[PDB]
């Protein structure tokens, strides 16, 4: 008698749960066309690289503003299918940005502080995504 078919998963891992945590600002690819336009786009936000709980392997949270007590763009690591590190043409390549499309066709683009912060993030994602078990 039992429910669930999750199986057995015991680790004695001796790191931290939180793989990555910084202050970056993120903007998402889209019209906004909400008025004249000018400032950069640019927003200021908090990415923190938690695991989940319940099933979900981890999740993205972008505290918008990055002083918020709860996060204004929560996305789950399981919406991310593909994390794209190009830049279009209007882009000079910043060396720390990246962009993060998610299942809901929706692009995030970042910016860390420098192509040392970017990449590694890259590396937290993604090294979660692909982590994650095949089934459940």
């Amino acid at each position: 008698g039992s429910s669930g078919s999750s199986g057995n998963l015991a680790a004695k891992v001796e790191l931290v749960d939180i793989q990555r945590e910084g202050a970056l600002r993120f903007m998402v690819a889209d019209d906004a066309a909400s008025g004249p336009g000018g400032t950069a786009q640019w927003q200021k936000c908090r990415l923190l690289l938690r695991r989940a709980v319940a099933g979900e392997r981890f999740r993205l949270e972008f505290f918008v503003p990055p002083k918020a007590s709860r996060p204004k763009v929560s996305i789950p690591l399981s919406a991310i299918i593909e994390v794209r590190t190009t830049m279009p043409l209007e882009m000079p390549e910043k060396d720390n940005t990246f962009v993060l499309k998610v299942e809901n066709g929706a692009e995030y683009i970042l910016e860390t502080i420098d192509s040392l912060q970017k990449h590694s993030w890259v590396a937290d994602i993604q090294g979660c995504v692909d982590s994650g078990p095949s089934s459940g």
